[PDB]
C-alpha cells in the first residue's frame, strides 16, 4: 500500500463531472473543480485543466495525470508550510501518509488549522492524537474516511486499508 493506492480508495474514480460530499463539481480522483454552483463555470475549469474541449467527459489517463499533479502538488504544500512540514518531519513513512492524505481532501489551510491535534502527533502522543482529531466537522461529515485516516495515525499500520 502506499498514498496513491490509499486516496484512489478515499476519493474513487469518476469520468463525468460529479458532485462531492459537499456539493462541489469534481471530477476523476477527487479533483475539485469549482466551489460555484454553476455547470457552466465547472465545464470550463475542466477544459482548461485538461487542455482540450472535453464536454465534461475525461478519460483514465487524464484522470491519472490529474491525480498525479494533486499528489504531488499536496507534498510541496506541506513542505513550504511553516507549521506543516516540521509535523511532517518528525513522521515515520505510513503516519507522513495520513497527513499527505487530510492535506489532499482539506487543503493545506484546513490541516493547518487543526493545531492541537498537530502538536501531539509531532509529540507522538497517537491515542491522544485521535482522539482529539474526532472532535471536528470532519469527521462528523465523513465518518468512514476520517477513521480510516484515524487509525493510520494511531496505529502506524495500513490496516484500515486492508
Ligand atoms: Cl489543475
Ligand atoms: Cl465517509
Amino acid at each position: 500500500m502506499n498514498i496513491f493506492e490509499m486516496l484512489r480508495i478515499d476519493e474513487g474514480l469518476r469520468l463525468k463531472i460529479y458532485k462531492d460530499t459537499e456539493g462541489y463539481y469534481t471530477i476523476g480522483i477527487g479533483h475539485l473543480l469549482t466551489k460555484s454552483p454553476s455547470l457552466n463555470a465547472a465545464k470550463p475549469e475542466l477544459d482548461k485543466a485538461i487542455g482540450r474541449n472535453t464536454n465534461g467527459v475525461i478519460t483514465k489517463d487524464e484522470a491519472e495525470k490529474l491525480f498525479n499533479q494533486d499528489v504531488d502538488a499536496a507534498v510541496r504544500g506541506i513542505l513550504r508550510n511553516a507549521k506543516l512540514k516540521p509535523v511532517y518531519d518528525s513522521l515515520d513513512a505510513v503516519r507522513r501518509a495520513a497527513l499527505i492524505n487530510m492535506v489532499f481532501q482539506m487543503g493545506e489551510t484546513g490541516v493547518a488549522g487543526f493545531t492541537n491535534s498537530l502538536r501531539m502527533l509531532q509529540q507522538k502522543r497517537w491515542d491522544e492524537a485521535a482522539v482529539n482529531l474526532a472532535k471536528s466537522r470532519w469527521y462528523n461529515q465523513t465518518p468512514n474516511r476520517a477513521k480510516r485516516v484515524i487509525t493510520t495515525f494511531r496505529t502506524g499500520t495500513w490496516d484500515a486499508y486492508k
